């Protein structure tokens, strides 16, 4: 049973501590339920982001191994360039043995820049792991360090403390009621089936289905920009002088709850939840962005849903399941 705490950014990033090589390097990366590659900056990386942050030394690690491989991941956010090695990469109190993960030679870009996080761990399907490249959970499992074959995460509300990444593990500290379980439509990414998004008892959205993924790395509720414009205007959001669609924090009080139907099951999204806030200024968590797939534009449930639900991802029965926290 693995632990590793998280800490919540701004209610919007979630980072935690890991160690590559021996001695032990450290680095805080993102746990990405949305990508399957582990990368850290290395020192062979001249871009403005890795000078910025932590570089991998492996001229300083005595279990680094090398390889020819090159790598190369494309985020909806970032960009990234490197080459492959093994090292021994401690998580959430376990020793990981033999892990190949990348080492950057470009960090190109603006965004990479201004963040609080050196690098990402994904969580996903090695299925979309980029040079093939065997994921963490992958190689935990496979060197059976791990008791069983799930994850489940926790992340905190309002900057509290409180975020952690269970390996192996499930704890009924975190949520209320029982564990609703829901298959996983396309093994890729965390992706399962949404029947309806519903107000009011009107189906706002999703009318005989839609695909979402689940993605710890993505802050707010995402779906198709036609879509979301008819949430938006729904709550009253607005596209602002400086671009950013707000809403009067006082409008909480009156506006009632999105709500997602999963599996027939229905799961609720409270205003408190759906719309971001400062005690100066209130914003809305939805956020529209068109992702093409075969299966069709990818609705995607981030930090906002993630946070009010307690989610399992079980690669043993490749379902994730769910239930509110506490």
């Amino acid at each position: 049973i693995g632990d590793e705490p998280l800490e919540n950014y701004l209610d919007t990033e979630y980072f935690g501590t890991i160690g590559i090589g021996t001695p032990a390097q450290d680095f805080t990366v993102i746990f990405d339920t949305g990508s399957s590659n582990l990368w850290v900056p290395s020192v062979y990386c001249s871009s403005l982001a890795c000078s910025d942050h932590n570089q991998f030394n492996p001229d300083d690690s005595s279990t680094f191994e090398a390889t020819s491989q090159e790598l190369s991941i494309t985020y909806g956010t970032g960009s990234m360039t490197g080459i492959l090695g093994y090292d021994t990469v401690q998580v959430g109190g376990i020793s990981d043995t033999n892990q190949i993960f990348g080492l950057s030679e470009t960090e190109p870009g603006s965004f990479l820049y201004y963040a609080p996080f050196d690098g990402i761990l994904g969580l996903a399907y090695p299925s979309i792991s980029a040079s093939g490249a065997t994921p963490v959970f992958d190689n935990l499992w496979d060197q059976g360090l791990v008791s069983q074959d799930l994850f489940s995460v926790y992340l905190s509300s309002n900057d509290d403390s409180g975020s952690v990444v269970l390996l192996g593990g499930i704890d009924s500290s975190y949520y209320t009621g029982s564990l609703n379980w829901v298959p996983v439509s396309v093994e890729g990414y965390w992706q399962i089936t949404l029947d309806s998004i519903t107000m009011d008892g009107e189906t706002i959205a999703c009318s005989g289905g839609c695909q979402a993924i689940v993605d710890t790395g993505t802050s707010l509720l995402t779906g198709p920009t036609s879509a979301i414009a008819n949430i938006q205007s729904d709550i009253g959001a607005s596209e602002n002088s400086d671009g950013e669609m707000v809403i009067s924090c006082s409008s909480i009080a009156s506006l009632p709850d999105i709500v997602f139907t999963i599996n027939g099951v229905q799961y609720p999204l409270s205003p408190s939840a759906y719309i971001l806030q400062d005690d100066d200024s209130c914003t809305s968590g939805f956020e529209g962005m068109d992702v093409p797939t075969s299966s069709g534009e990818l609705w995607i449930l981030g930090d906002v849903f993630i946070r009010q639900y307690y989610t399992v991802f079980d690669r043993a029965n490749n379902k994730v399941g769910l239930a509110p926290v506490a």
